[PDB]
C-alpha cells in the first residue's frame, strides 16, 4: 500500500492517475 501519496484501494502501483484527481 502507499502510506500518504494515493488512495491504496487502487493497489499496489499507487498510480498518479488514482492519486492526482
Amino acid at each position: 500500500p502507499c502510506g500518504s501519496y494515493c488512495p491504496s484501494v487502487c493497489a499496489p502501483a499507487c498510480a498518479p492517475v488514482c492519486c492526482y484527481p
